[PDB]
């Protein structure tokens, strides 16, 4: 960018998995596919939950990294059924591109 270099082995956007919490227990994969789907075509979805404790949070895997940022923020602060949900980037399934850019 500044120094003066080019030529990237991979020049394609990689799926961006987001993390959501504070969501109704009635919610399911289907919903996420629709709700979030509005932003774009979802790739994968997994909403972990259980009885032993309070496990109310799932994950959404988008097809594009850009579209994931636009939505993430959009949903980041939405009142669903009178319940504010939290949306933040996850660092579980991803391999930061070794380049001149850092987090």
């Amino acid at each position: 960018g500044s120094s003066g270099s080019s030529g990237n082995s991979e020049s394609k956007s990689t799926p961006k998995r987001l993390h959501v919490s504070n969501i109704p227990f009635r919610f399911r994969d289907p919903d996420l596919r629709q709700m979030f789907g509005q932003f774009g075509k979802i790739l994968d979805v997994e909403i972990i939950f259980n009885e032993r404790g309070s496990k109310g949070f799932g994950f959404v895997t988008f097809e594009n990294s850009a579209d994931a940022d636009r939505a993430r923020e959009k949903l980041h602060g939405t009142v669903v059924e009178g319940r504010k949900i939290e949306v933040n980037n996850a660092t579980a399934r991803v391999m930061t591109n070794s380049g001149p850019s850092s987090g």
